[PDB]
């Protein structure tokens, strides 16, 4: 079963916004549902669904700005894009390794946690097989309701408009159903001024070398935050700029270890989504807070220990902490950034993070590892907001990820699904790779179920 | 320097209540301060301080009710009773091993974490060297103020009364200064009824075998809680009663790993007590909460993984969880205990721990691993409460552990020190062994400083 | 593709002796070669090959006498019966877990090394799918050459005779090709007398409980050897007989760790068989000796450390080694066994293992963990020996495992293949599970290649 | 007790050649034997023994040419220079940490294996306390027998002559007793030509940067060998020369893991020296061979795994091994070195290491990590050879390390002791730090016993 491209002017069955892991999992699940080898009823399928994926990136990439050398996956390779739904799938990580002549070699490592670089290539290899149905260099700018009968009051399709990233021309594609799977945006502290020397972690590998071109120069470089991203950048900087002075600034008193214990981590199981979803708003908010240390503002223990050991090595060489080349400043917040000075160094003013004073740093660059927001789907959906039930000022995704729309305004064949931004309703596993294989399988059934039943 | 006993009728310089690790650390620090080999000025000491320790236990023991087989220390052997203050001390763990012909053998293990049994013997070996100045089988029942001039309004000594545990006779001992180092009491949920089949974790090894005498019998045994004590008991029961059905009942959703990461665990450093003490009440309460996972309601990762692996082994044998010999029931609370029935089994009624229904268990015994309180010193000190500054209805320990008393009611030579119950003012390390060597050294200086300066 | 049984009187294409992992891997590879889903050319296959497997065991079991509780696999689950040849196979370990509803649960363990019990069930589950073509309770007793034209001098088939284990009746089955995959036999020291109290490790779980029925009795039990089997039995005995005195007797000075380092362990790679096979007899013998510590007379480090820790715990309780409940006696050999005494205890006489005296032990049982031989195929093949090239007094397997036979005495369609006894020619991976998936694939091509090419 | 210097012209009680760890352990043991705090009888000592140490290095250093960044100790810090003999000693590693204000900080690492840099500083700190009795920049060139009565036939003292390393002047010092503790020499393959580009591992940090001054240059660098030194250099080169192509050449098929298992490693226990020494020459040679993997031609597992992981990362980027930046060439030997060419690169000719052809490498430098010999003491002792028993052409050290000399030629007060070269008679622990504390204690008793008994 090879998915063929649909002409731009034809009515699509599905239009996915984004082609990151979440969308890729849906594409794979669709391939597998139409594979007569994997699914018996697939022989009876006559027509290929008309499908298209829109991705703003020029080609498949997985958080390329954070592909720090030596950087490792944080989940078992078994939770790849296909295995948890079907180990027989040709899209498993193990089958990818086999296709590359690397299976025996990966096995000899005895590791569940491949390099981020390797796992990106696996997903890239997966993504390449859907090149006929993916349009790269397309940034979706809006989703617009359409009525096949304009004189009526019922919406039965959607228009998706995207801007070509190279040339800036706007194209439209019409579809019965939309999936929005666009991940998250860089989250910056509101207090920080805009400056080329102030860069979010997500652009670390991509944009910092352009700013600090000489690797041997004695720069002063600061890192803000204490999550995984901060730890990785802080650690890497010591290798990438050997003569640099680095400072880690955090409002917490310490880097804290991620919770990887097996009982707690069962919250990430695919079957647990039903259980999480069915809870009340108060119980869900309570559960997410209670299990926060699995995912947010936490560092893998092994990395913490490495950094800590480097700190002690500095202590051996020099007992005076103020003289260390690489330093951690706990329980601090940035009150002022001076960035209009003649010199190439900004002046960062610090105070105690403690509730109701401190030093100053001269830095060539500030890396801001302050996490992400997942609200970008809102802007894409503003023109379809009036289709929601009257008075409801927020999108409400059902268990199957389809947003609630007023039944009398929107036809049953038309719909919009959200992926990767539903943590509040679906649990901590929603933004991760943990349930993507199973969720992909669910999504295909939700969207293409009518066609798949006919063949079944 | 061998500490000789003081006659019961003589005025003591110091009377310590309790002879657990905290008091033992003080005894060792005193020995070391008078040791001319360790402290040069010690030659000039002419008089041995008149000192006595009162312990209710018949002999030195360290949480004997929880000496579960295979049970391990949770801190490095380096934080023993002497090393952090002076590695040259004859009371180090390494010197103990040397004295037992076991030093090379411990070394070959490559472990920082000795069995609790071994560390108890080390402390027992330490304790034995002070047998002249320790009175076992003495439970202190009250501390009473005394005035060397009864017609005056100034208190300058204390009377300590203790009841002989075997024979019940009351003895009095007079002292200028008192240390109260009595650890904690068993904490029981208020809702649970009194019953011989309901036993606190602290009495697990000591009292459960008396209740369930036949090791091969198919008992039903429940464990309440999800901290270290619960995990250890739950795990051990499977070895101790091979044919038993065990249930772990917890209000939390999972066992959670203790935080042993190196940056966070620096809060346990001796030098950090100054920093913690100097903070405000709000900041201290905030800090203790933030670092709770280092010590409370947490299980060492390795034990969690073991228990989890045992659970998966049960899954391999039987896919139906309700049929498992050993089970965990998360997010539950006990609403009712039926314990007046004719049969030897109580009936435990369960409900969801979730805020505003569930099963019933028939159990031969309920092990209650619900932690400890440290308020027992209050009852001992009721008759000295009037010596506090007017209106102050709680004991306030200074940095050096001496409680605040009204300067015009209490002479400068008389005082009371608290040890092991000061977490609120001194930090998380207060109840542990972490700072005992250093704290012991501090205590000796605070209490015997005037004499030690004369020789200095 | 479901393999149907062949009537006993029909000429088979293949007859496999044994249905252990090696034969099971061949069955799976055949299933996969005929699976049109996995192999495209398989559609064109018209006729199912006539195949049969003969197994002496009543049902599939994997070293059941050594299924010690808690006993673990020593290779990655990835080297299962199918994955290294094809990750898409329905016979992978991961697909088995999926079929049992256990995939997510195994994943949460983060282990490459499943319990031996679990891996046995996986293989059992695999084996069950071939029940139509496997005859259990059949012990093959001889292989006899046949000539379709008896007046000629050319052998073109083989007769395989097996004795029914329950009823003892002899059945014959004729085949063009034979595979002998019968594993190894218990290896006993020649010096030891025959006695019910002297039991090889391979019968430990199965036969020792019949001899020592009371688990609480204070037996004396000895273990001879220092390989993995000895370590496991010695360790287990302490749990299985809590009041017993156990002795480990070894001629070496210590238990030695298995080599699991990644560069050395590449010898176990499937591609390395070509390289090993092509070497001279002297170079192969040299290589096997050099890499012996990967597999023979070695104990997994983690088990050594456990046992060692138990020994140190005994030291803590009692400093006098001669009084320990569980002891290791290094550098000893057994010179005499007294087993005609009135009492239930044999008397074992010991001497120094050192080249050119010692204690005596009274034991209820001696467990002999002295490894295996793989020469049992010789007895099965005695009547076909005359078919070898003149003067050649040993079976010579080619790279593809087919033994050399005189071309003028044996027709090209007839042949005999050896599996699991070819370490001398094919390398250390030959007796293990390491190359079974790939070897199975090779074997199917070697044996059924002509038919598979026609469809190709 | 502070050891004061002896005038050069006075008869010494002891003259030690070398001031590495072995000699330092003797100095510490002497300090401790005279310390009235540690040894009670020490008060009665009236006279300080006249002692001197001669060291060719300008100051204390511990294998400075191999202080590779991140390089770690391979034995527990507990086997330092004093602890195994006396934990109360002021020369323990833990007391050193305390003296540096680093004790709490080392403890928080939870490691038994300090950096080689840290352990060097510890020993340096130890060494500094004996600066009065150590002469640096003195290379001992010969040991000469002396007779206090020249007309007699009895030798009763020794003359030790050393050359000043800076100025080259020869000085003589007379002593009753000599200790030779000079470690080992660089061992080079006889086949390799002399060349500045061919450097032994022992001079890696010291001399390679002088040869290859530009760290960013694309050099080709080869490493010969497969022991710990080779692995460390090979690994380090990748960090030190990021753009370089490195090749590891080894005659073995793989890097092999050091044996660190606890039962085997008991051979390193101090008490085991008696047992080893008492064995025959054949049994000792047999034992050393059997336990070789503890110490020789082996790499710590963790380093092997790191290097292996780096190799697999190269495989991910490029599947063609011949194109890798860093390569391992197993089972090779160097047959020819071309080093008279005009270019700065030598041409290394390789062949199979296999017993009775291969590539060529162009390299800027060859690092030769081929281990050490310990025969340098022979040259120092040639002029005293005639004092041995007639016909005996090798030095025979007793259990107490004193060489056998003819009783009628050498007076009982005069003697020579060997340290660090006695592996053949005393075991594998002889060249290591494992028994230095205890051996130091033994040596002091052997040499100064008569004086120490008088005070006892
Ligand atoms: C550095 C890093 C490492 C991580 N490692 C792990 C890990 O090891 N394991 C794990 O489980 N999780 C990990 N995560 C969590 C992460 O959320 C998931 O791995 C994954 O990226 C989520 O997939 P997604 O498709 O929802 O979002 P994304 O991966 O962000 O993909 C969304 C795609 O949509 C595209 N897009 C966005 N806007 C538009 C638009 N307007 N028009 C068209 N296209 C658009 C983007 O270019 C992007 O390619 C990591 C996250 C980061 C930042
Ligand atoms: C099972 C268990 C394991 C632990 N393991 C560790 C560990 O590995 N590391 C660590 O740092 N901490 C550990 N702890 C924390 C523990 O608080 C300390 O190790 C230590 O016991 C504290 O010493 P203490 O002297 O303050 O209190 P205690 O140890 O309780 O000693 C107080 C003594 O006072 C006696 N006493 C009480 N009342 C009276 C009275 N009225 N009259 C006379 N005598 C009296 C008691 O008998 C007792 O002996 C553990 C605690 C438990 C329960
Ligand atoms: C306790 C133990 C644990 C092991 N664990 C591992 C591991 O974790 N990983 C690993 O790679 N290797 C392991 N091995 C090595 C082992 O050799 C292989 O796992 C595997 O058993 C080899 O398969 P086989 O089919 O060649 O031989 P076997 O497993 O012995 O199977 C041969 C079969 O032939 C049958 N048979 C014998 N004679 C006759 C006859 N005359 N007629 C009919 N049938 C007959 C036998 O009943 C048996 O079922 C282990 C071995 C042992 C003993
Ligand atoms: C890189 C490296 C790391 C090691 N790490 C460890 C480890 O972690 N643990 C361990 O147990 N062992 C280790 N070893 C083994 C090592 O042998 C010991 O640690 C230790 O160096 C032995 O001490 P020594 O005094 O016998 O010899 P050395 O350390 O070699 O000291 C002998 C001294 O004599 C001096 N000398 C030599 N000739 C003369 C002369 N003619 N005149 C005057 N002075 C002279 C030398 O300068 C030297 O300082 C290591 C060895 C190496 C090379």
């Amino acid at each position: 079963p090879r998915l063929r491209s649909t002409p731009q002017d034809e009515l699509h069955d599905l239009l996915c916004v984004g082609f990151g892991p979440a969308s890729l999992a849906i594409a794979i699940a669709l391939h597998d549902a139409l594979d007569p080898r994997l699914n018996k009823s697939a022989s009876n399928i006559h027509a290929q669904p008309k499908i298209c994926f829109l991705e703003r990136q020029k080609q498949f990439a997985w958080h390329s700005g954070m592909l720090v050398p030596g950087s490792k996956m944080q989940i078992s390779f078994i939770k790849d894009l296909a295995t948890l739904r079907d180990p027989r799938s040709s899209f498993t990580f193990l089958n990818y390794l086999h296709q590359k002549g690397r299976l025996i070699h990966f096995t000899n490592l005895s590791t569940f946690l491949p390099a981020r670089l390797e796992f990106e290539d696996y997903m890239r290899w997966c993504a390449q097989q859907f090149s006929d149905v993916v349009a790269y260099g397309e940034e979706v700018v809006e989703v617009i309701p359409g009525k096949s009968d304009p004189s009526s009051s019922v919406v039965d399709f959607f228009t998706v408009r995207s801007r070509n990233v190279e040339t800036g021309e706007i194209s439209a594609r019409r579809t019965r159903k939309v999936v929005i799977a666009i991940g998250g945006t860089a989250k910056m502290p509101s207090g920080l001024p805009q400056d080329p020397r102030i860069i979010h972690s997500s652009k670390y590998c991509t944009t910092l070398p352009a700013l600090l071109k000489d690797k041997s120069k004695p720069y002063n470089i600061a890192v803000l935050g204490s999550g995984q991203s901060a730890a990785e950048i802080f650690h890497d900087l010591q290798k990438r700029y050997p003569n640099s002075r680095t400072t880690l600034i955090m409002r917490d008193s310490a880097m804290r270890p991620s919770d990887d214990s097996p009982f707690v981590n069962e919250i990430f199981n695919p079957e647990r989504v039903d259980k999480f979803y069915s809870q009340s708003a108060a119980e869900r908010q309570r559960s997410l807070l209670a299990d926060k240390a699995t995912n947010y503002s936490v560092v893998r223990l092994e990395l913490i220990e490495e950094i800590y050991n480097d700190m002690y090595l500095q202590r051996v060489k020099n007992p005076d902490e103020t003289q260390w080349q690489h330093r951690i400043l706990p329980e601090r917040k940035i009150t002022r950034v001076e960035h209009h000075g003649p010199q190439s160094r900004m002046r960062i003013h610090l105070k105690s993070s403690k509730p109701e004073v401190k030093e100053t740093l001269e830095v060539d660059a500030l890396m801001v590892a302050t996490g992400y927001n997942r609200n970008a789907h809102e802007r894409l959906l503003s023109k379809v907001q009036h289709l929601r039930p009257t008075g409801q000022d927020q999108w409400k995704p059902h268990r199957d990820y389809r947003v609630e729309m007023d039944p009398s305004k929107v036809s049953s064949e038309a719909g919009i699904w959200l992926q990767g931004c539903n943590e509040r309703t679906h649990g901590l596993s929603d933004s991760l790779l943990s349930v993507l294989a199973v969720r992909g399988g669910e999504m295909v059934q939700s969207i293409f179920g009518e066609q798949l039943e006919r063949a079944a």
